[PDB]
């Protein structure tokens, strides 16, 4: 009957027909079908966005999403300790709700539970049912957390969530969520948080990357596809003035993103990438800027060098520092932005091919592993697949050597901001005159911009190894000119 | 002939009859019985106290307690280290003769060895024979240390070492320390530590645990029988408003007490708690607090969240910190406390259920090891012996995922407590007043006790990861609102 | 024909006949004799100074030296982060070039592409050709790293390089630098060190350690000679009133020392230990020591109790402390000078027991291997070969204990320079008299010279843990001293 339903969902008909899927009846994905043909376009279908579905067909992809693995290291690594990815993450970030607690990822099965349970998102209000004991458990969201209520109190929580956050988390409001979260769907980002939360029973859907009408590889994330339409001749996916996307927009409400060939790139900068997705204030007249605006959920698609002008040229900013009253910027995870023109994109490489390699299942089918590896753990697949000369010694040093040299200058330009934050205290304290005060903050602007995007960014340099070194020697340089400048004030007190 | 005895020793009857031990004969462990007999009480028997008497029946017990076991990473690990346990030690104890040296806990057999030894306990007098290539040897303390005698100096030591010390060391001093120190004994609490260390020859003995009579479960510690005495109805290890102790008193002089089961919780507390054994001061009057007060040997048996009232309540602290001069409490090793009321302790699993599990011998006896287990690095007897679904990944990822997040708080109550601190420095500097001065100096109380006692224990939040958490947030609120007490404060001078 | 050549060579002969090597004809090593011979003493012949000539005879110490191993934990490790060997580096050299860039070492094939690249060396003028792809590639210095040229730069670098750097990178100037680089030879210390770079093809050579005319054990370092000429009977590695080496000096120009025993302290103490290759300021007058100056080629061979009276009496310090202004010592790995009356020393042991230890290759020929050797990475041959005694463990034990505690004591250390730094500037800041500001300066001289020396040297301790003990516990007991004394003259301002 496809036909029948063809007439009036044009767009469908022309992902779906000649295609890997043309087969599949439209029941095995939508129920209430006949309601919706009889009783006509007020009685919607009913989409159940659910990664078993695809799994009754595709076995290995939905094992190796869904299978368990225990890091005996553990995991809810909390950055800020000395050892770990930002040590000095509380002093360099005070004022800002990822002080309450930010951790290292893992697998992408969490990703729901673990942004509903870490201590900025609610208060503390979400928390594993039966405990740590079942901290390991993947599924259902609302088989794994339970709900303490609104009124309950954690100590040392925040309340950071908002619904433009599961945009990141999951497939489940495809079609719930106007493009943008502008208002016009069920919810949007002016929606209450915790009204969204319990629609979220699932991580990324297969769909995220994969159309269910035709298996074409694809993106839906609004904000990835709004950003590559803002700028389809030079942004970071493009290629001879063009990128391979055809954005498919249906009735106005919601696009969908197709491309003819795979590329992993812009499927995984979906979400690894940097992004604004909170309220902010603007630079010029420090007014707010709230979920009416659409400055909050927005993708810049710029690397570290080219971030401060960028939200400079957006007015807009995340928080004041705590200290000093910098206007920061608050960065996260800018995979996609780092990975850009790096040795392995300029050589064709995509994200998939180190962090999702052909393994095989079951019996012995050959298939891409859809638990994300983490290269250092996996250098056979992830590596001597392709550098067949490489010892598993030889992949690991490389990896390593190059995260050694990129973490000496991380760990330097936080030295050197703790200094600056530091010496502009003590200015302050011995009132050192506004004016440069001022011009210190934009050197705290400028070196936080050029720190924080690699703590943010989860490679530690092996990214893009040039980039780094560009960026955090730029940090250092930025905050010993304003030490320079503020002692030098600081003198010219008791002059 | 145990009648003739028995006519005047009547407790050791009731102990030893009809017990697993009632064959054994007095000479066993008692040698000069007939010139005590002939010559009548005044020539007292001789009691060698030595575990190598309960091996020569108990071999497996006795063997697994000696052996000398490696560690790659090796021992004598300062907990003070930027890696380490306690990485801002030094400043947060500025003051306490910890910071002179404090390291991790290693095997039993070598307590006392380590206690001589240790850089904070008698200004370095006592070192290993043959320096660090004996360092692991096991035995008799004046087989592995020597005197290097009272007028020997070494640079940057302490001399905390004393009397109460040994208590918690050996059981080598049971007939020759009156109850609690009180004068009477060989030894008391005012001794000279160096006339009593040359008495341990021995570890921890058989006895602390088991009694010689009857092999009955016990605990010898002074301390720990007068804590549950003064609190039979309500103390941690109590049940229906009682505890299972029958205290039997030996001639008014020291007291023994036998449980009819095995609480490993008891006799792991006869050492593993917080104590005071120390000299120290009174709040109110800020007079000395001597070895002549027996709050100078003393268990609360109460936790993170009871303790700062508690030594208020007697009057007592440890040190004036240096930089802020708060009247600190120095929080030791509180695992009783901790474990107290925990998810395994409310399921009536006890310590040497996870620390002493279950190993076969020899040709193939089965016996609890009593080379005390470090869980993660036994999951499969610590911990799948019970858990049977785990496999030895998840066992190591539930340790180290609490241990995780646990660390994340304390580092950053650290980074809190630091700020406090530095901010006090500025404030007096200042001089702000010392009104001010002074409730900065009760947040520091209340962060310091919130915050301390989890270096101090030695789960890093495993066992009770609940209390941990309301703990350290605990100690990150009183330390910021200090730092902001004292920001206001500082701003309100050239105001 | 070698009578000829004897003729008029006569040390040559003295080496050469009737030893290992008395067979091995002239042509093998020098080219172009017969020019030499017809056109005479103007016509130099040519010596390619080269190992694969050495390894055509000795093919596993050549194999060895080059064999290629990748550490899986990486290379160019930063001493100045965190968890490092050095995590207070960027504060306490604050004012040096080491700030700029500082790893731990790597293997001795690398020694001169490390020199040449590191970002201490040349404003990033030299780097790896193929970028860090090619970072494990040994041999030819040219084959390896490109020159990008004089006038490109490279953010956050610095230009310490000079030619005296090099003479502890290769043998290839033996016959082209005179005695301590004075002027006279194709390079001396005032040439430029571009100039210099372009003639070093090859690490360390075969010759460095090995007479090529007659095999005998030597040394060739113009540094290490000049020491023990000066010392000839106190010097660390004499006995008996005197050492093992007869001095050999080529026509004025060039010395080199034959030892009749192998002693490996002597042969890597060419570069083993402290040094001052560098220009520096002269403490009475502050005046410039420049390459002018024998100052800037020269081997204390002193330890670090006595390395600040040595530099105080040849009127020498290397930088002014940034912060503090105090005339500070750069110390630089004394490995030879800690290792020195050790217990191993003591023993008769040296360098090359532990780290060049006996191996089989080939077939089943036993060598020792000239890839040196971290023990802790192979303790079956470095330990385990003469304490036969020892379990794998036990050696891992014993190596990482004397660290553990060593490097409680250097990070203390480190905790209480920062301190004295910190309570300077304060101190400063709130004018404190000069002459008060300059006893502090003593005091950080003191305790900078006690401390650094250890990060510097690269056992942890291990080399010599009662000197490490000794120097260490002076560093902290010299800086908790200047924070007295700079505290007491704070609060006597406002008084
Ligand atoms: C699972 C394998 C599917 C089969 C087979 C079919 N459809 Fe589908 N459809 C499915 C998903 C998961 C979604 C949600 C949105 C997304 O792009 O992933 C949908 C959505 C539709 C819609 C809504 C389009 C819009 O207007 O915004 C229509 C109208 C739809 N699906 C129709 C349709 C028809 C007519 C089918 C048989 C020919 C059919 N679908 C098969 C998943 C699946
Ligand atoms: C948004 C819907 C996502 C898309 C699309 C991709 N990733 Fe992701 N990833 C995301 C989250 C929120 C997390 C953290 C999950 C948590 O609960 O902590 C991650 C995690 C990873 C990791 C770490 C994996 C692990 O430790 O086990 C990697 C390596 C990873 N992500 C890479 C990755 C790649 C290559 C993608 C395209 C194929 C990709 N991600 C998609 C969010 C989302
Ligand atoms: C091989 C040439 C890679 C490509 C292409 C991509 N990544 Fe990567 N990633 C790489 C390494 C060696 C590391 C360091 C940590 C490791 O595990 O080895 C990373 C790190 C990540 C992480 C951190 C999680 C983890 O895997 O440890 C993420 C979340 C990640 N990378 C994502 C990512 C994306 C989105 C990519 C394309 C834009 C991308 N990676 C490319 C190796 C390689
Ligand atoms: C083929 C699909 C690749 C996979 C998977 C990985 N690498 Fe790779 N690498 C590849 C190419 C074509 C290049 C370009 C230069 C060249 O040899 O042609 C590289 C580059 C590197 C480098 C240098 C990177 C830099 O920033 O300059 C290293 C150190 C490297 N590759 C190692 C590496 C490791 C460890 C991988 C697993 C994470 C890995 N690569 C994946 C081809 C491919
Ligand atoms: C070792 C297996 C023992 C055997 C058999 C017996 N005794 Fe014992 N006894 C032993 C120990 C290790 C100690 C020290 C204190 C402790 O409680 O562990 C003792 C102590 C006694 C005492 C002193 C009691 C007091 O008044 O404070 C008496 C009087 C004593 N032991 C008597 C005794 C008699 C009469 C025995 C044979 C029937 C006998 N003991 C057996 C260890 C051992
Ligand atoms: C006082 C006499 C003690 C009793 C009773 C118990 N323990 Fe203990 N323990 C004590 C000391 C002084 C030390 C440190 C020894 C040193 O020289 O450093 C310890 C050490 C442990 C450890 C660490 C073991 C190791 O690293 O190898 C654990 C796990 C341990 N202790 C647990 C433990 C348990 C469960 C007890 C009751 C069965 C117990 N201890 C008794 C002091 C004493
Ligand atoms: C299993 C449910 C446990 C019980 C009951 C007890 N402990 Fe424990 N302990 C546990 C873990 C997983 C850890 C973390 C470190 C590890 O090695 O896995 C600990 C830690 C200790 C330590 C530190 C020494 C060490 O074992 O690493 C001590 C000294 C210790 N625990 C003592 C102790 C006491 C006295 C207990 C009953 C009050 C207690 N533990 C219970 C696991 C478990
Ligand atoms: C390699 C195995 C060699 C053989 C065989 C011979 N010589 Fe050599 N010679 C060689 C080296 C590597 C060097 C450089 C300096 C050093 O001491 O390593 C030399 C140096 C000479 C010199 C220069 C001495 C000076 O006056 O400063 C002479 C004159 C020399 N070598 C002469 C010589 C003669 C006459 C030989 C055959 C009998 C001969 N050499 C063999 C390496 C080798
Ligand atoms: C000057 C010509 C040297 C002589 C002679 C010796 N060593 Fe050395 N060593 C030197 C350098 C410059 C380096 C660093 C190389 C780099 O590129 O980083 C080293 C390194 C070592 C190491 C570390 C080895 C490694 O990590 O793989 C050791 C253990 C070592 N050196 C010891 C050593 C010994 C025992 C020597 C005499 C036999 C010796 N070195 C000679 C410089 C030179
Ligand atoms: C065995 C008794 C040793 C002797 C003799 C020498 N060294 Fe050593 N060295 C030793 C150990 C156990 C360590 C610690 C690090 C390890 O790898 O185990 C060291 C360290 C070094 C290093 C650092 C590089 C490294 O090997 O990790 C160097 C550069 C080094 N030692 C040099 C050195 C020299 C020059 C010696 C004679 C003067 C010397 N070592 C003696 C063990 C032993
Ligand atoms: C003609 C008139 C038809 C026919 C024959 C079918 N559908 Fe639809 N359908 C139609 C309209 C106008 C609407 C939506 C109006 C609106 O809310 O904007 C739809 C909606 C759907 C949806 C859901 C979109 C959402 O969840 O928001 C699905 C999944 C869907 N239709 C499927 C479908 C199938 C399988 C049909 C043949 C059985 C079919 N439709 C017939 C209009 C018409
Ligand atoms: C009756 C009178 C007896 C008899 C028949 C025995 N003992 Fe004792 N014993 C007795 C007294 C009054 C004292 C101690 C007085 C004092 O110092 O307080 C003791 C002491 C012991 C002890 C030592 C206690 C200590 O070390 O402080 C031991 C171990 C002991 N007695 C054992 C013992 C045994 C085995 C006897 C039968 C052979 C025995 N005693 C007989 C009084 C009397
Ligand atoms: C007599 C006259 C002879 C004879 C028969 C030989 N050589 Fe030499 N050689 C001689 C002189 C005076 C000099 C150097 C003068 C100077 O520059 O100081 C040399 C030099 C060498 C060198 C090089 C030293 C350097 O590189 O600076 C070598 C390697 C050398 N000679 C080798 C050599 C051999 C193998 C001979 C026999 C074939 C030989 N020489 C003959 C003087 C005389
Ligand atoms: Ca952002
Ligand atoms: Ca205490
Ligand atoms: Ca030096």
């Amino acid at each position: 009957g496809r036909e029948t339903c063809y007439a009036c969902h044009t767009e469908v008909k022309s992902l779906k027909e000649n295609s890997k899927h043309a087969a599949i009846a439209c029941t095995v994905c939508h129920d209430k079908t006949k309601e919706h043909l009889e009783k006509g376009p007020d009685v919607k279908p009913v989409t159940k966005i659910d990664q078993a579905v695809c799994g009754s067909c595709h076995k290995n992809q939905y094992e190796s999403f869904y299978a368990v693995h225990h890091d005996p290291t553990g995991a809810r690594k909390e950055k800020g300790i000395p050892a770990g990815r930002s040590p000095l993450q509380d002093k360099l970030l005070a004022g800002h709700g990822f002080t309450f607690e930010h951790a290292e990822p893992r697998g992408h099965a969490y990703m729901v539970v673990d942004q509903f349970a870490v201590d900025r998102f609610q208060g503390g209000r979400y928390q594993f049912k039966g405990g740590w004991k079942n901290y390991d458990k993947v599924g259902k969201t609302w088989d794994i957390l339970e709900d303490r209520g609104p009124n309950a109190k954690l100590p040392e929580t925040a309340m950071a969530g908002n619904p433009t956050c599961i945009q990141c988390k999951s497939s489940d409001l495809i079609l719930q969520w106007k493009h943008l979260g502008e208002k016009g769907g069920k919810f949007d980002r002016t929606s209450n948080v915790n009204d969204v939360v319990k629609a979220i029973n699932n991580p990324v859907g297969c769909i995220h990357c994969h159309d269910p009408h035709g298996a074409q590889p694809r993106i839906v994330r609004d904000g990835l596809i709004a950003a590559i339409e803002k700028d389809p001749a030079k942004n970071i996916f493009a290629k001879n003035g063009k990128t391979d996307l055809k954005v498919i927009d249906f009735r106005g409400f919601r696009k969908i993103g197709v491309m003819e060939k795979t590329d992993s790139r812009m499927m995984c900068a979906q979400c690894h990438v940097e992004y604004n997705c909170n309220p902010g204030t603007q630079r010029t007249d420090g007014k707010p800027v709230t979920f009416a605006d659409a400055r909050t959920n927005h993708f810049p698609l710029k690397n570290s060098l080219q971030l401060l002008e960028h939200y400079r040229s957006i007015d807009f900013f995340d928080f004041k520092h705590a200290v000093t009253g910098a206007k920061l910027i608050k960065f996260q995870h800018p995979e996609a932005e780092t990975y850009a023109g790096s040795a392995h994109d300029k050589a064709g490489v995509q994200c998939h091919q180190c962090h999702m390699p052909q393994v095989k299942g079951k019996d012995g089918k050959k298939y891409s592993t859809h638990g994300v590896v983490k290269p250092i753990q996996m250098v056979q697949e992830s590596c001597i697949s392709c550098h067949k000369d490489y010892t598993p010694n030889k992949a690991k040093f490389m990896i390593e050597t190059i995260r050694n040299y990129t973490k000496g200058k991380m760990r330097k330009s936080e030295y050197w901001l703790a200094q600056l934050i530091d010496t502009f205290a003590v200015a302050q304290r011995e009132g050192v005159s506004p004016t440069i005060l001022d011009q210190a903050r934009l050197k705290h602007e400028e070196a936080h911009a050029l720190w924080e995007y690699w703590t943010a960014e989860n490679s530690d340099g092996f990214h893009n190894p040039e980039q780094a070194r560009q960026s955090l020697t730029g940090s250092i340089s930025a905050s010993k000119a304003g030490v320079k400048l503020l002692n030098d004030a600081i003198m010219a007190v008791k002059q």
